[PDB]
């Protein structure tokens, strides 16, 4: 249904801004600033998955 396709559609969206401005910056894989990000991209990951699912 209508509401659910949206949400997903906005996930969509915020987490591709997000790999786009991860794409811009060149950082270590240990940085805090790249452990941030995964553990952002995962949780939006989860999110999405989890509206999905209800």
């Amino acid at each position: 249904g209508k509401w659910r396709e949206q949400l997903g559609q906005k996930f969509e969206e915020i987490r591709w801004l997000i790999e786009e401005v991860r794409h811009r910056l060149k950082i270590t894989e240990n940085s805090f600033e790249q452990i941030t990000f995964m553990q952002a991209l995962q949780l939006l990951l989860e999110v999405e998955q989890e509206i999905r699912t209800f």
